[PDB]
């Protein structure tokens, strides 16, 4: 087996000459030649127990198909349970990700406006299947050399389930911290679709500055920094919080000025900021859904709902147990 940075990656004799691009959530990510199709590609290595984040991501990814969300084109793994040890995904290869571009490049409008409609259109098809993302930001998007995009790291998505979104006050949450709406840190558990736009706001924010928005250190500090720009909730919005702990933590706060978006981004396009708007919304049940976001004159130049495809269906859901789902699931790429 070929080795890269001291480290087995064992995918041969299919795919040769490895490079690595860098280490992703769950283990080593490299390129390799694939001799079949004649095209560099992706490889991810998954080591073990197993982790039902591996299977929720396999079961999603096999079953969607769109443009602007990663496929897996292959997986390789022992022929047997008892043999069965590291599993490799193999995908597209992608030059870099939004989180790197990011940390680079300024981005013209014209590039601004085309990542949003992707993330959107994708957004879209994800969403038409009942699924939430719940973890998008810059470092799960995907570009290639001509900027095409593509959504990446389904290990936390779930169905939509509005009916149990409710919860308490200070409710831990996994999802990566700038990127959470305000009502995880108040009253939910990011069940329904309204958690992605938010994220989505932020990206798009992010795009407009190239510096995360609300960079919270930790839990509440994720909040507060949220208050600083929108402001204090409205009346309104906080008689929607029926939580009181909830509601009289944001009622024991300092009234806050909202910050107009236009001194924020001063150089960004008039249209944009009154989608950020729309997205950064504090109210859930107020925030714009994706295909209205797709819909709004930003985006005018690329809106087309004929060539924004939905989900033929809504998607559906011991360790033991888990290795062997991860078996199953698997076994169509085998020989
Ligand atoms: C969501 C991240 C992902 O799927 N990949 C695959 C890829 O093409 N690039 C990459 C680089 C680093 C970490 C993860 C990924
Ligand atoms: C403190 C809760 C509260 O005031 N409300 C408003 C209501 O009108 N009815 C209602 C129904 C179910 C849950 C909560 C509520």
């Amino acid at each position: 087996p070929e080795m890269v940075r001291g480290q087995v990656f064992d995918v041969g004799p299919r795919y040769t000459n490895l490079s690595y691009i860098g280490e992703g959530a769950y283990g080593m990510v490299c390129s390799a030649y694939d001799n079949v199709n004649k095209v560099r590609v992706a490889i991810k290595k998954i080591s073990p127990t197993y982790c039902q984040r591996t299977l929720r991501e396999i079961k999603i990814l096999l079953r969607f198909r769109h443009e602007n969300i990663i496929g897996i084109n292959d997986i390789i793994r022992a022929p047997t349970i008892e043999q069965m040890k590291d599993v490799y995904i193999v995908q597209d290869l992608m030059e870099t990700d939004l989180y790197k571009l990011l940390k680079t490049q300024h981005l013209s409008n014209d590039h601004i406006c085309y990542f949003l409609y992707q993330i959107l259109r994708g957004l879209k098809y994800i969403h038409s299947a009942n699924v939430l993302h719940r973890d998008l930001k810059p470092s799960n998007l995907l570009l290639n050399t001509t900027c095409d995009l593509k959504i990446c790291d389904f290990g936390l998505a779930r169905v939509a389930d509005p009916d149990h979104d409710h919860t308490g006050f200070l409710t831990e949450y996994v999802a990566t911290r700038w990127y959470r709406a305000p009502e995880i840190m108040l009253n939910s558990k990011g069940y329904t679709k309204s958690i992605d736009i938010w994220s989505v706001g932020c990206i798009l924010a992010e795009m407009l500055s190239n510096r995360p928005i609300f960079p919270g250190k930790h839990y509440l500090d994720q909040l507060n920094h949220i208050l600083g720009i929108l402001g204090s909730p409205s009346q309104e919005d906080l008689n929607c919080i029926i939580n009181l702990k909830a509601r009289n933590y944001l009622l024991s706060l300092p009234h806050k000025n909202k910050v107009p978006w236009n001194r924020l981004f001063p150089n960004a396009d008039s249209k944009a900021l009154d989608l950020l708007d729309k997205m950064l919304t504090f109210n859930p049940h107020k925030r714009i859904e994706v295909e209205q976001a797709l819909a709004h004159p930003y985006l005018e130049q690329y809106y087309d709902p004929s060539d924004e495809p939905i989900a033929e269906a809504p998607f559906k859901f011991p360790k033991e147990k888990l290795k062997e789902l991860i078996f199953e699931e698997t076994a169509r790429f085998q020989p």
